[PDB]
């Protein structure tokens, strides 16, 4: 029996969902339950994006599966340059300021080659031209080395059809496209599998065929990128058990629990709930709201999305670990410091993150004369050891691995009471305080009270240590183990 965690891809910078999938894989591995990540989109770099985090046997990508390239690792290097020069007798001309070569048979321009690296060891693509210098085809190479896909062009370099190959060069898939709103859209997919041909109209139907090929009685699927994975599981039989995993708030308007439309990315899953064995959410609080909303039609279970040097060697250092985005309302932390510096002149606030609001934050900093007090700082382990308190002033939240980590480092926190995440990781007067949303006066008062009472900060710090230890690896392993056991027994 195999547990499959179905996402979309891995990027160069891992998203929240991708991290959650990899963290879950690692727990299942420690546990001794077989698990694999399952990826859906064609991504000829996937093997490189994955290398830092999972091995090749830890994942199955859909395109790899049908291209007979699952579990394949990197080919020994190949010097395309020498082969073109010495064995094909072509003429190479380097393109200034790049990794690209133009390729010629004497006076005739044949190809434009692009390498990933300055050393020309990783061929990326090769464009082909006809006698009129029309670009008729593009060859896309997998980072492992093999030619993965050829794309046939028409008119102004528009995508008409694509052919996907195994490492030996055999065609395994074909995709035909038509343009809508200026972009190519799949209209047909042919797959060569099991010595037959199979036909589909879109990638959702291809995905559903792929799930069906993977499944054996005893296996369990987890739907993690539901915008794509729910329409796929909807086209598969109910004999295949699948758990839906929510990674964010489930409705567009958190303040209308009963009537708000579901998030567009979850609509397909919620509109077909009886397909799913359960739903997993990261917080007890979101669990209660979703159960109510779906009238308990399937089980909802909260399982955190992750688990938890010298400590508290204490200037008064406040910290904020938060994207610089409007929902985070980081300007309020500036306003808090503006008010607190009069009473606390050795105060500092360090804001770790990035985003479109940095400009305005710097302007307010300069406006208030706080340049030696408030820092936009852009691994946070050394940053925690002297942190007095964390601040959260957001108007909406999710379960925060960042907050988990600062709590493991003994750093207490004062947060607005907003859904979801703060109530999960903060117990008032134990490891921090929860403040009525947008009540900046209560925020000031509570922040000042912890600054004026270091013995209170210390108790809160010791409670932060204690709170983090409830999220240990071994407690997560036990939650996951019990959940899978139970889910398979009921199915």
């Amino acid at each position: 029996s195999m547990n499959y965690f179905v996402g979309n891809s891995l990027g160069v910078n891992l998203t929240g969902i991708e991290k959650a999938i990899i963290n879950r894989l690692n727990l299942f591995k420690e546990m001794g339950r077989p698990a694999q990540c399952v990826f859906l989109s064609w991504n000829r770099y996937l093997y490189r994006n994955a290398q830092n985090y999972i091995t090749s046997s830890d994942y199955i990508n859909m395109y790899d599966f049908f291209q007979e390239a699952t579990y394949l690792e990197r080919n020994e290097p190949f010097d395309w340059l020498s082969y073109w020069t010495d064995e094909c007798h072509y003429t190479l001309k380097h393109v200034e300021n790049s990794h690209d070569f133009r390729i010629y048979d004497q006076e005739r321009f044949l190809m434009y080659a692009h390498f990933q690296d300055p050393k020309y060891r990783i061929l990326d693509y090769v464009n082909h031209f006809d006698s009129q210098r029309r670009k008729v085809k593009r060859d896309f190479y997998d980072v492992r080395g093999f030619l993965s896909c050829s794309r046939i062009l028409v008119d102004k370099q528009q995508t008409l059809c694509e052919f996907f190959y195994n490492p030996e060069g055999d065609t395994k898939l074909e995709k035909y496209f038509s343009y809508k709103d200026g972009k190519p859209e799949v209209q047909k997919i042919i797959v060569y599998y099991a010595n037959k041909q199979y036909f589909f109209n879109n990638e959702t139907e291809l995905g559903a065929f792929f799930i069906k090929q993977l499944y054996q009685h005893g296996d369990l699927f987890f739907s993690d990128r539901n915008v794509y994975t729910a329409p796929i599981f909807n086209l598969t039989p109910e004999s295949i058990p699948v758990v839906a995993v929510l990674h964010s708030t489930h409705i567009k308007n958190i303040d209308a629990l009963d009537s708000s439309p579901f998030k567009n990315v979850y609509k397909a899953m919620f509109e077909n709930l009886s397909r799913y064995r359960a739903i997993i959410v990261s917080t007890e609080q979101q669990k209660l709201d979703v159960e109510k909303r779906i009238n308990h039609t399937i089980p909802v279970v909260n399982i955190p999305v992750g688990y938890s040097t010298p400590v508290q060697t204490l200037s008064v250092k406040l910290i904020s670990v938060a994207r610089y985005s409007p929902e985070k309302q980081l300007h309020q932390q500036i306003e808090l410091i503006k008010r607190l510096v009069s009473y606390v002149p050795k105060i500092e606030l360090h804001m770790y993150g990035f985003g479109s609001e940095s400009k305005k934050l710097n302007e307010l900093i300069q406006k208030y004369g706080l340049e030696n007090h408030v820092y936009l700082r852009g691994n946070l382990d050394q940053e925690y050891s002297d942190a007095y308190l964390s601040l959260i002033t957001s108007n909406m939240e999710g379960f925060s691995l960042a907050l988990l980590e600062s709590l493991a480092h003994g750093v207490p926190v004062i947060s607005y009471d907003i859904k979801y995440g703060p109530n999960e990781l903060i117990t008032s007067d134990f490891n921090g305080y929860l403040i009525t949303k947008n009540d900046e006066d209560a925020l000031f008062d509570k922040v000042k009270y912890v600054i004026d009472h270091p013995e209170v900060q210390q108790r809160l710090s010791k409670g932060s240590l204690a709170k983090a230890q409830q999220y240990s690896k071994a407690s997560l392993i036990k939650q996951w183990d019990q959940f899978v056991r139970l889910i398979l027994e009921h199915h």
